[PDB]
């Protein structure tokens, strides 16, 4: 009756609840990078857990640290006053991440990073003494508005003329409007829930040359992409970028509790220092912020990032899956595959030649999902791009028997 | 080193770190009611570290569920699938939620549960055919749009109470006749103003909002964050006038205080709304990566279970009636204004002269200079200005009940006296 019970009672996230009565999954528990419902059936997790499963689940050392810090303290504040964990996981934060991201300020999640971030951002214009910084460039399909080189489906093809075009776009925006303009939002190389669009080489960087070029400050969206997953720790490595603000979450404690950090430039977090009279104090928080638990689960998930040195574990296991990935492409409805790190999406198209997409009525994405779960996998579709996103821990071989469990069950649809 | 650590890497929330550098602290550890810093000091905390803390700190049974479900798994995803404890929770949350409300929409704080009743009220009328249907109404001074007045008795012109009382519900229905077809929902605490300074309401203010909105068609959006799982003297303050809200946001206490859970509760006519084929576009596109964590839905199964076995809930009831007494003393001090109570949440309000009700300038700083003294003496509370807040966890005895209003008459005497 769980199962009955479930459809009585809950309202779930970015579902539709005609869907999930027609098909239920409840998890009861999970082992290595698999987990179980609870009519015993057994699944890999594709998506590791939407993008935040590190080593997979019942891992020891952060069900070790967890049970560990039950025994100083489970929740204390971090309103006007601070605790342990949080003070030593902060500190490490500082030392894994660019060097000009020299603060930390703390909350429950993802969006609540960037909303931080977007705070910091337009308060910290108003505190100098430029109030006209108001505005925000989103860039498009941003989970004014900028092109993101989206070349598979460009005019050329080309990456760098893509690339470019985008850059231009993007430069002349800022050309006419930059002294009204407080901050720039973009996603950390790859632009996730938007179909898993890599940014070509060159993009962040040139990015990151406009926004200090026009005194715009650069908020770079860390969340689905950061702690490992890139194949680094931070995605902006792989232009060597240093963002004003960044947002990080998901894999930042393993995968096990919820905590957000909005990293901070020291010249920012000076704009919010003076007496308190002044009103320069960013006025924000919430109750649960520097969690004892979270940063005790993140702490030890830090360290085994450290010991275990997971980060370049993940850029070996990649280029394994960069062929075996490519074995896609032999698929016939399967227009693109794309990768940068773990984080991989497979397109799907009506024809090869066209790249026409199937209509969104016709429901590819989740059917393939559906068939995935026939098949003891799990993930969510993005549209109509697959997403493969899996646990860092997952082995070569794992790495390679999802691949063929994914690509059968596309195959199998795909054909209908 | 931790000290000079914090200091130099950390940017905390709603806090000059000016202040904090003139005065840092750090927790290492606590013991039911008492946190004790690095320098090994002992603290009563008496915000419940801000309102959250039920049973108090290191609780062997919240200790143990989530001992128990770490072995079984610690998160599993909500987008599209669900798991055993929230599927758990939620039919307990059902129970002791009011009748109207049938579903739990989860999320991981109190701030994104009444995002998501925005959200969810927003979207309700668009689903339905009344798009217009799009401002909201937000009682004045609502820490979660037209303003709408909210009766506060002490600065109000009567001194009486449903005088005050009844001429807001007028001006809100004066709102509501000449903008109802524009109105989504109205959004309103449940009972007490808690940032706006533990502001209590006159009996039937929110039993008169709740029939207005029903005859306007406009939602009715209770934020019980703050004021919900005990801490009025019942499981959820809207209670005190048996009211049906049809959007509800809850956080906090649900855990006991050990980790973050938070929940929007909606009307089964609401979820109906977004109820279809994915054709039609009816769904609700939010919800977070951490929705439906299992140990925070185990620790808040065990904490609800507590709450039901102990009757935390008529204890409270039974506490606070000493508590009222207890913070009869502090109304004897020259500077004390006025003492605002509604089970454990109260308020003391402190002024320049308790006979102008004038109270001190901003920059004085008075109810933060209580708070550092109240630390120097062994408790932690945050002032919310010069309105000074004590709330004490909901396993506080009588007797630490008595010592901790005893260290905030101590402090209150001590730093206005001083001002002189
Ligand atoms: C009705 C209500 N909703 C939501 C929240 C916050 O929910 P969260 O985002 O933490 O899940 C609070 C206070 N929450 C505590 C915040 C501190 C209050 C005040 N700024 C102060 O300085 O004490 C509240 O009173
Ligand atoms: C870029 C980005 N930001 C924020 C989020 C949401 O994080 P949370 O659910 O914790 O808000 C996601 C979800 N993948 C994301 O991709």
């Amino acid at each position: 009756d769980l199962i009955e019970k479930s459809k009585k009672h809950l309202w779930l996230p970015f579902t539709q609840m005609k869907d999930y009565d027609e098909n239920p999954l409840i998890i009861e528990s999970g082992t290595g990078i698999k987990v179980k419902d609870i009519n015993g059936k057994e699944y890999y997790d594709g998506f590791s857990s939407v993008w935040l499963n590190v080593h997979g689940h019942r891992k020891k050392e952060l069900d070790d640290a967890i049970k560990k810090q039950l025994g100083k303290i489970a929740h204390s504040t971090l309103l006007g006053m601070t605790n342990v964990p949080a003070t030593q996981l902060a500190e490490t934060l500082i030392d894994i991440s660019p060097k000009k991201l020299t603060r930390v300020f703390y909350s429950d999640s993802g969006a609540e990073a960037m909303e931080i971030a977007l705070k910091m951002a337009f308060q910290y214009w108003k505190n100098i003494g430029k109030p006209e910084k108001q505005k925000f460039i989103a860039m498009k399909n941003g989970y004014y508005k900028a092109p993101i080189p989206y070349v598979y489906r460009s005019e050329s093809g080309d990456p760098d003329e893509c690339r470019d075009q985008c850059l231009r776009e993007l430069a002349q925006l800022l050309e006419e409007h930059h002294e009204e303009i407080a901050a720039l939002s973009i996603e950390s190389m790859v632009q996730g829930a938007s179909g898993m669009i890599v940014m070509p080489e060159g993009y962040l960087a040139g990015v990151r040359e406009l926004c200090t070029t026009y005194d715009v400050l650069m908020i770079v969206d860390e969340v689905a992409t950061g702690f490992g997953r890139t194949g680094k720790m931070f995605a902006c490595e792989h232009e060597n970028v240093q963002p004003d603000l960044m947002a990080a979450g998901k894999g930042i404690t393993g995968g096990y509790l919820p905590i957000a950090v909005t990293f901070a430039t020291e010249d920012i977090y000076k704009a919010f220092y003076d007496d308190y009279e002044n009103l320069k104090t960013f006025f924000h928080g919430h109750s649960y912020t520097g969690n004892q638990l979270g940063c005790a689960v993140a702490l030890e998930n830090l360290a085994l990032f450290e010991s275990e040195n997971i980060v370049e574990q993940v850029a070996e296991k990649s280029k394994k899956l960069h062929f075996l990935l490519q074995d896609l492409h032999a698929l016939p409805h399967v227009g693109d595959i794309r990768q940068l790190g773990f984080m991989c999406g497979a397109e799907l198209v009506r024809s090869k030649e066209t790249k026409e997409p199937y209509p969104a009525d016709r429901r590819i994405g989740y059917k393939v999902s559906l068939k995935m779960r026939e098949l003891g996998m799990l993930t969510r579709p993005l549209g109509d791009v697959i997403a493969f996103l899996p646990p860092l821990a997952s082995t070569a071989e794992e790495l390679s028997e999802m691949v063929a469990i994914m690509k059968q069950a596309i195959h199998e649809v795909t054909s209908l």
